[PDB]
This record gives C-alpha cells, sequence and structure tokens, in this order.
C-alpha cells in the first residue's frame, strides 16, 4: 500500500539508538527492512491487532513522531517496546496513519 523510509526510536540497549529502516506496508502485513532492496527482512508484524497513537515528550522530537502499538502484548515482535516511528515531515506522519488505517490498523 505504501513504502518509504522510517526511523525507529525504540531500540534496545544491545542495539540502542534511533535508526532508519526501509518499510513496506500492505493490507496484510507490515515488513521492515534495513535496505531498499527488500532483502534484509528485519522483522514483520500483522496489520490487525495494532492501533495508532500519538506520543508524549519522551524523546528529542526533532522529527514528527507517531506510535504503532500492539493491543495484545506489551511490545512489537522482534522489536523493543512499541513501534514508535519518526517521519521527516508531518505530512508523512498523516499519510502513514491513513495508510495504516486503510490497511486494517484501527485508531487507539
Amino acid at each position: 500500500i505504501r513504502k518509504g523510509w522510517l526511523t525507529i526510536n525504540n531500540i534496545g540497549i544491545m542495539k540502542g539508538g534511533s535508526k532508519e529502516y526501509w518499510f513496506v506496508l500492505t493490507a496484510e502485513n507490515l515488513s521492515w527492512y534495513k535496505d531498499d532492496e527488500e532483502k534484509e527482512k528485519k522483522y514483520m508484524l500483522s496489520v490487525d491487532n495494532l492501533k495508532l497513537r500519538d506520543v508524549e515528550k519522551g524523546f528529542m522530537s526533532s522529527k514528527h513522531i507517531f506510535a504503532l502499538f500492539n493491543t495484545e502484548q506489551r511490545n512489537v515482535y522482534k522489536d523493543y517496546r512499541q513501534l514508535e516511528l519518526a517521519c521527516e515531515t508531518q505530512e508523512e506522519v498523516d499519510s502513514w496513519k491513513a495508510s495504516f488505517l486503510r490497511a486494517g490498523v484501527y485508531p487507539e
């Protein structure tokens, strides 16, 4: 449905620090890659059982930040905490939120 680069702010101490990843969004699954060639296949999460929320001032929010969180568990699989995503512009945040909603993600 939508593809682009997104920075993940929540990464564990073993690999901590915000990092930019290539993301592919479809109606069925969310697939994250370290490359735009879509070969790494870092981790995947299903579209459903997820919801979109805003974020608090817990990060140096020089970017436009929104969070996709698991409604069944406390964290995203193969990830640290919930998937807080930072965009270069606010339009990217709104576009991604709309894309996730169309894919099947539900509002908080």
